[PDB]
C-alpha cells in the first residue's frame, strides 16, 4: 500500500556514509539526521550510536532498543522524505530500557510523543534482523530467569561467588569455618554424648539445660559444616542458571538452601532462648534458699515454639538467601531491614532477657552475702562490748561499750532476709535496745555492779531471740553449691558471646545501606566506564567504595562458635572421666 503522509516527514536526503547500522547491513541507500535531535552530522549521530551501544548490557532492553535506535539515527530517506518510526518500536523499550530513565532520562526525542513517533507507522527497522542478544557485565552472569534478575537491569543476575571478595578471601574464610566449625562440633557431641550415657542422672535441672544448649550448638555445627561435602556449596549458595540464591523458598528451584537455612536458623535461635532458661535457672535457684522440675512445660513450649514461629515467619515473607563466602543459607543476606527483625531482634531481646537475670541474680547473691556479713559484724560488736563490761573497773568503759552495743543492735534491726519471721526478729532487738537503755541509766548513775549484773541479762536476750535467726541466716547461705555458681559463670560467659554477637549483626545493618550503595554504583560504572573512551586506550577496571568487614565476620563466627565450645566444657569435670573409663572397662 502507499505510505500515509504522517508516517513520514518532509528531510532532505543525503546518501549513507555507513552500509551498517549496530552491526546489521541497511536496505536503503539514504538517511537524515531530522530525527535525532542531538545529531547534525551522520558522524555525529554513529558516535552518539556507540554511546547508545552501552546498553548491550542488560540484554532484555538492547532486543528492543537497537531497532528504536536505527529507526532514529539512521532512518530510511527516500525522495525528500524520511521515514518516521511506529509508537509500537518506541514504547516496547520503556519497559526494559527503564535503566534509561532512572539515570539519564529518556531524551526529548526519545520520549513516545504521539507527533514523534506516529501510530501503525510501516518501521523499516522490522525488515532489519538484529541477531545480537546481549551478555552481562562483571559482577553479572547471563541468565533467562526472571526470578534471578537485578533490579532494573533485565537478563543479568549477580553471580553466586561473591563479587565483593576475592577467591584468597573465600578459601580464608572457609579455612576459618572449618577450624572452628569441627572443634565445635566434636565438642558438643562429646558434651552431648557423656549425658546421654549417663541419661537418668544427667537429665536433671539445671544441668539437662546445658546438654539442650549443646544439642542446638551440634546441630547448627552441621549445617555450617555441609558445605565442606563434595561440591555440597555450589549446591546451597548457587541457582540453577549460576546466580546466588536469593529471595528463597521460590519455585522450581531445589530445597537445599531452605533446609540448611532451617538447621542454621532453628537451632541458633533455639540455643538462645535455652540460654534465656539458664539465666532464668540461675536467678530462681537463688528463690530456693520452688523447683524447675515442674516449670519444664513453660521451657520446652517456648524454646521449640518460638524459633518455629520466626523460621515459618521467614519462609512465608521469603527471604532466605545464600552467600559463598559464610558457605549457609540465613535470613536478610539481601534485605537487611528482615535480618533486622528475625536476627537482631531476637538477639536483642534475650541480651535484656538474660541479662536482667543475671543481674537480677548477683545482685540477689551479693545483697544475701552482704545482709549476712553486715549482721555478723554487729553480733561480733555485741559479743566483744560484753566482754569490756565484764572486764570494766569503771562506769565510763561500761556506758562506751554499752553505745557501741546499741548502734550494732539497731543497726542489726533493720537487716532483712532476701512478715512474723521479721515481727520475732525485729522485736528481740526492741527487747535487747530496751534492756541497753536500762543498763546506759545505771552506768549514768555511777551503778558499775549493777549495769554489768543487768549486762549478763543480754546474753540471754541474745540466746533465746537473736541467735535463733543467726543460725538461720547462716545455713540459707551455706545451700549456696559450686554447680549454682558455676551455672551463673555460664551464664555470663554465654552472655559475654551474645554480646559481642549482637554488636556484629549491627555493625552488619548499621553499614549495609552504603555497602549496597557502592555495589550499584561498582555495577554501573562497569557499563560506563566501557562507553566514551578512547579506541587504542584499554578498559579501567571500577572499584567498590566500601564492602563488609572479614574481621568483623570472623569476630561474630568466634562468638557464636565459642559459646558451642564454652558450654561443651560444663562436662569437663572429674565426674565425666569416670563415666568413660567405666564404660571402657565395660568393653573391655
Ligand atoms: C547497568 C547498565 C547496563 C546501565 C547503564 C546504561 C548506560 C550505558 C546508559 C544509561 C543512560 C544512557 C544515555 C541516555 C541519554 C543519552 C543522550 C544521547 O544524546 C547520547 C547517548 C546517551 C548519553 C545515553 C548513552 C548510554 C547511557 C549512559
Ligand atoms: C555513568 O553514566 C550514567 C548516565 O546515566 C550515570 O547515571 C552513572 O552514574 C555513571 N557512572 C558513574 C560510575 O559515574
Ligand atoms: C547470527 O545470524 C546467523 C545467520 O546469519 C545465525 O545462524 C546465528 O544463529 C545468529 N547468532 C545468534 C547468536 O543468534
Ligand atoms: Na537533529
Ligand atoms: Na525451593
Amino acid at each position: 500500500p502507499p505510505p500515509l503522509s504522517h508516517c513520514g516527514r518532509a528531510a532532505p536526503c543525503e546518501p549513507l556514509r555507513y552500509n551498517v547500522c549496530l552491526g546489521s547491513v541497511l536496505p536503503y541507500g539514504a538517511t537524515s539526521t531530522l530525527l535525532a535531535g542531538d545529531s547534525d552530522s551522520q558522524e555525529e549521530a554513529h558516535g552518539k550510536l556507540v554511546l547508545w551501544s552501552g546498553l548491550r548490557n542488560a540484554p532484555r532492553c538492547w532486543a528492543v532498543i537497537q531497532p528504536l535506535l536505527c529507526a532514529v539515527y539512521m532512518p530510511k530517506c527516500e525522495n525528500d522524505r524520511v521515514e518516521l518510526p511506529s509508537r509500537t518500536l518506541c514504547q516496547a523499550t520503556r519497559g526494559p530500557c527503564a535503566i534509561v530513565e532512572r539515570e539519564r532520562g529518556w531524551p526529548d526525542f526519545l520520549r513516545c510523543t504521539p507527533d514523534r513517533f506516529p501510530e501503525g507507522c510501516t518501521n523499516e527497522v522490522q525488515n532489519i534482523k538484529f541477531n545480537s542478544s546481549g551478555q552481562c557485565e562483571v559482577p553479572l552472569v547471563r541468565t533467562d530467569n526472571p526470578k534471578s534478575w537485578y533490579e532494573d537491569v533485565e537478563g543479568c543476575g549477580i553471580q553466586c561467588q561473591n563479587p565483593l571478595f576475592t577467591e584468597a578471601e573465600h578459601q580464608d574464610m572457609h579455612s576459618y569455618i572449618a577450624a572452628f566449625g569441627a572443634v565445635t562440633g566434636l565438642c558438643t557431641l562429646f558434651t552431648l554424648a557423656t549425658f546421654v550415657a549417663d541419661w537418668r542422672n544427667s537429665n536433671r535441672y539445671p544441668a539437662v539445660i546445658l546438654f539442650y544448649v549443646n544439642a542446638c550448638f551440634f546441630v547448627g555445627s552441621i549445617g555450617w559444616l555441609a558445605q565442606f561435602m563434595d561440591g555440597a556449596r555450589r549446591e546451597i549458595v548457587c541457582r540453577a542458571d549460576g546466580t546466588m540464591r536469593l529471595g528463597e523458598p521460590t519455585s522450581n528451584e531445589t530445597l537445599s538452601c531452605v533446609i540448611i537455612f532451617v538447621i542454621v536458623y532453628y537451632a541458633l535461635m533455639a540455643g538462645f532462648v535455652w540460654f534465656v532458661v539458664l539465666t532464668y535457672a540461675w536467678h530462681t535457684s537463688f528463690k530456693a534458699l520452688q523447683p524447675l522440675s515442674g516449670k519444664t512445660s513453660y521451657f520446652h513450649l517456648l524454646t521449640w515454639s518460638l524459633p518455629f514461629v520466626l523460621t515459618v515467619a521467614i519462609l512465608a515473607v521469603a527471604q532466605v538467601d545464600g552467600d559463598s563466602v559464610s558457605g549457609i543459607c540465613f535470613v536478610g543476606y539481601k534485605n537487611y531491614r528482615y535480618r533486622a527483625g528475625f536476627v537482631l531482634a531476637p538477639i536483642g531481646l534475650v541480651l535484656i532477657v538474660g541479662g536482667y537475670f543475671l543481674i537480677r541474680g548477683v545482685m540477689t547473691l551479693f545483697s544475701a552475702r552482704r545482709q549476712l556479713a553486715d549482721l555478723e559484724d554487729n553480733w561480733e560488736t555485741l559479743n566483744d562490748n560484753l566482754k569490756v563490761i565484764e572486764k570494766a573497773d569503771n562506769a565510763a568503759q561500761v556506758k562506751d561499750a554499752l553505745t557501741k552495743m546499741r548502734a550494732a543492735a539497731l543497726d542489726a534491726q533493720k537487716a532483712t532476709p532476701p512478715s512474723p519471721e521479721m515481727k520475732d526478729f525485729r522485736h528481740g532487738f526492741d527487747i535487747l535496745v530496751g534492756q541497753i537503755d536500762d543498763a546506759l541509766k545505771l552506768a549514768n548513775e555511777g551503778k558499775v555492779k549493777e549495769a554489768q549484773a543487768a549486762a549478763e541479762q543480754l546474753k540471754t536476750t541474745r540466746n533465746a531471740y537473736i541467735q535463733k535467726y543467726l543460725e538461720r541466716a547462716r545455713s540459707t547461705l551455706s545451700k549456696i553449691n559450686e554447680t549454682m555458681l558455676r551455672l551463673g559463670i555460664f551464664g555470663f560467659l554465654a552472655f559475654g558471646f551474645v554480646l559481642i554477637t549482637f554488636s556484629c549483626h549491627f555493625y552488619d545493618f548499621f553499614n549495609q545501606a552504603e555497602w549496597e550503595r557502592s555495589f550499584r554504583d561498582y555495577v554501573l560504572c562497569q557499563a560506563n566506564v566501557t562507553i566514551g573512551l578512547p579506541t587504542k586506550q584499554p578498559i579501567p577496571d571500577c572499584e567498590i567504595k566500601n564492602r563488609p568487614s572479614l574481621l568483623v565476620e570472623k569476630i561474630n563466627l568466634f562468638a557464636m562458635f565459642g559459646t558451642g565450645i564454652a558450654m561443651s566444657t560444663w562436662v569437663w569435670t572429674k565426674a565425666t572421666l569416670l563415666i568413660w573409663r567405666r564404660t571402657w572397662c565395660r568393653l573391655t
